[PDB]
């Protein structure tokens, strides 16, 4: 009565040919969970094979097989068996029952003591590149990621094996963490995730009211709101930040409404682990800890837009103070560089050099502190952490040249000149303090830069080839004597000073003239192609939110103060009671809106009378 | 009864100016039954012309809070017409 | 070559009008640095002109002006 | 570009490799075909109506 007979009978669903299993299993002193009955080396047992194929969502061979397993006296229950291989490990029969969309089969296996909390920590179930489907490796989370309400409802309210809605996996994720973790920006997936996130939250309100499901963290220490912020999932991010529920499911809401007066409404959004008072807030995670193209999209959404606007309006005085200090430092640095000696006035110049050294050391120490605090931010996003790099570079140059002034060498003046030039190019950072120049500064490094690099590559190839050509062709006599000189003469065609003459001094002069004309034609092809491609990229246009992301990065660095003094940090919003959960006091942000179409006074309000900020 | 508080005056910050009159309050709420009852009740009849502290009437107040949005504009236009047709047969002596 | 701020600004402004002098001056102790610095100025100047052109095209293509003229007529 | 590179150079002819795997798709007696593995993710198709060749997931 070999294993292939079992795996052929259970592939057909016939219960009559299961006769002879109990008698042979008792006679041979074997077990149905043994490796002899295992389907191959993958680890698959007989019941998972019977579950894997079904006749109209039900099998007549599952319950007799479970009866045989019960009558066989197995020390280890077969319904709790796991595959235990390299790729497909921990996958139990309850997971397959949930997969095949058979609620009746799930009920049939859970009636006989199937363990609900079975982690499937195989390679297929872990999130990695290649082939995988991560869902939190739990049957509760598997039903939560399948868009099934009956199965999760039965699992959470069954009397035999109740399913705890909070349950850590090997990565530390819960069912909410797993539901956040697999999410797209697509309308089909986002509606699924949002609706059943709400459903699981409202279920946990009346199933486990003692614990707070939202205020839980994984092994990385992130709540599902912070997990959505870090992973770039914006569709659930807005819904979590903006959810309002009317009725008994009130405390698990974040967009409370304080008062209404005709068309004007004052509503309080929640700032729980959102404002910068927390060490790992959502704003810091979005600005610094998130590697996703949807970063600027996550900044201009309420209530983050108005909160960051308030923070910028409070810190703009320090922003312009830093601007004025940097401008004064560059004025002093320009005056001293203008009055350099040949390589009262001497004492003043020495004091100026001392001030330059002090400012350079200050800038270097501040930039080194920033790089120590934000070491991963460079690898995450180069286009948001490059001025600081420049603010490092010239700064050490500002030190380095002075060192070459101490040694009294030749090269202290070119380093000072490059420091001056890079310092004046570093003044464009503070142009993000105004809206028009802030939108202007986005285009100067984002879209034009890649086109300029590819254009420079092609132009440098053409320039070098043509320069070698005119150098080699002009040596024979009847202009161009070196590669640098010929490249300088050929580069002047782009600036309007290209010399084009019929030189009657070379043995091959018509060839040189034709070659110059060909260079002019191909150069105009390159410039025209760059212009057309950049127009085409621009006309198919975002930049406003990218500027707002630069504003959010700017203010979050300013709330940390300078490297030498740590400023006091202030809480945003007010601590107000939102309900009797005994009081439920939350820190909240006041947002005012005007709606001329919402004329229904159905939802309750926290305050009966209007009040000011 | 004029409600000339700071909340009811038009200024920056938090406010909702509506002409500080119950007639004008009903006119700025998009309610026809309440204004119809107020303008034709025998106990305390409501004069459709009534100056406030800023000098605005109900028509001035209804013009004063208006957007270019389709929801507010239809409200203001339709009930401006309604108040004008009511004042035609309620106070025909004055313009 | 460059002796004052006004003269050097006049020489550097001529690159936008097509008269920017770009030569390897064999009279200065630091001449390759000056040549590289001139090339960097030319590159950043072309960045600025190109950015202005692109931004103004982008503002124009997302276009009003007929009514503004009529307002000037009414005034 | 790639189709010219699969022919190799003019002096040496490179070996040419089959893409995909030879797998049975049905009993037409077996019907074995050379096929290409394509993976897709669909969050809207939640109906298990069509049959599948393999009952268990497998890697490339
Ligand atoms: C004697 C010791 C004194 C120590 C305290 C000096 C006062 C603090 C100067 C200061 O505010 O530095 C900030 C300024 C801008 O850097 P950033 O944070 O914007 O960096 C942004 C990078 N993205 O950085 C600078 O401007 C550096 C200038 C150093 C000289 C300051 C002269 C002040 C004259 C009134």
């Amino acid at each position: 009565f070999d294993r292939d007979r079992l795996f052929s009978v259970v592939s057909r669903g016939v219960p009559e040919e299961l006769t002879g299993l109990l008698e042979y299993l008792r006679w041979n002193s074997k077990y149905l969970t043994d490796s002899a009955y295992t389907e191959g080396s993958t680890g698959k047992t007989c019941l998972m094979k019977a579950v894997l194929n079904l006749q109209d969502g039900v099998n007549a061979c599952i319950m007799p097989l479970l009866q045989i397993d019960k009558d066989s006296g197995n020390p280890k229950l077969l319904v709790n068996a796991q595959c235990t291989d390299e790729f497909y490990q921990g996958h139990s029969a309850l997971h397959i029952a949930i997969e095949k969309r058979s609620l009746q089969c799930v009920k049939l296996l859970v009636e006989n003591g199937a363990d609900v909390h079975l982690r499937a920590c195989g390679r297929f179930f872990q999130k990695h590149q290649g082939t995988c489907f991560y869902f939190g490796e739990l049957p509760l989370s598997l039903a939560a990621c399948t868009k099934q309400w009956d199965v999760v409802t039965y699992l959470l309210e069954n009397p035999h094996q109740p399913a705890s809605l909070e349950a850590t996996d090997s990565l530390g994720n819960t069912v909410l963490h797993a539901l956040v973790m697999i999410a797209d920006n697509s309308p089909e997936n986002s509606a699924l995730v949002i609706h059943m996130y709400d459903g699981l939250l409202q279920m946990g309100a009346r199933l486990c009211p003692t614990v707070q499901l939202e205020e839980i963290s994984n092994h990385q220490g992130l709540t599902p709101l912070k997990l959505a912020a870090k992973e770039g999932k914006i569709e659930i991010f807005r819904h979590i930040l903006q959810r309002e529920f009317s009725g008994p499911y009130q405390p698990l809401s974040r967009k409370f409404t304080e008062w209404c007066y005709g068309p004007v409404r004052v509503s309080l959004y929640d700032l729980s682990s959102v404002d910068s008072w927390e060490k790992n807030s959502v704003l810091e995670i979005i600005a610094f800890h998130c590697k996703s193209p949807n970063r600027h999209r996550m900044v201009v959404l309420e209530p983050l837009n108005k909160l960051l606007q308030e923070k910028w309006d409070r810190l703009v005085s320090r922003f312009f103070f830093n601007f004025a200090c940097y401008l004064v430092y560059m004025f002093i640095f320009t005056v001293v560089a203008y009055h350099q000696p040949s390589l009262f006035g001497e004492s003043m110049l020495l004091l100026g050099h001392i001030l330059i050294l002090l400012g350079g050391i200050y800038l270097l120490l501040g930039q080194l502190w920033y790089f120590w605090r934000r070491r991963l931010f460079i690898w995450i996003s180069f286009m948001d952490s490059y001025f600081e790099i420049l603010f490092l570079l010239q700064a050490l140059l500002t030190v380095l040249s002075q060192v070459l002034r101490f040694m009294e060498t030749e090269w202290y003046l070119p380093l000072l000149v490059l420091s001056l030039v890079l310092g004046w190019l570093n003044l464009l950072y503070y142009t993000r303090g105004f809206q028009h120049t802030g939108i202007y500064s986005v285009m100067i490094q984002k879209v034009i830069l890649r086109d300029l690099l590819r254009f420079l590559l092609v132009y440098l190839v053409f320039l070098f080839g043509f320069a070698v050509a005119l150098v080699s062709l002009s040596r024979e006599a009847r202009p161009y004597r070196s590669i640098l000189d010929a490249s300088l003469e050929l580069f002047k065609f782009t600036i309007g000073m290209g010399e084009l003459a019929f030189q009657e001094q070379l043995r091959f002069r018509g060839v040189v003239l034709l070659l110059l004309l060909a260079y002019v034609l191909l150069t105009y092809v390159l410039l025209l192609n760059m212009l057309i491609a950049l127009m085409s990229e621009t006309v198919n246009h975002n930049s406003w939110s990218i500027w707002k992301l630069q504003k959010a990065i700017s203010v979050l660095e300013m709330e940390n103060g300078y490297w030498w003094c740590r400023r006091k940090k202030h809480r945003e919003g007010r601590l107000l009671k939102v309900g009797t959960r005994t009081p439920d006091e939350r820190w909240c942000f006041r947002v005012e809106e005007v709606n001329w179409a919402a004329w229904e006074k159905t939802l309750p309000t926290l305050s009966e009378d209007p009040s000011g900020p």
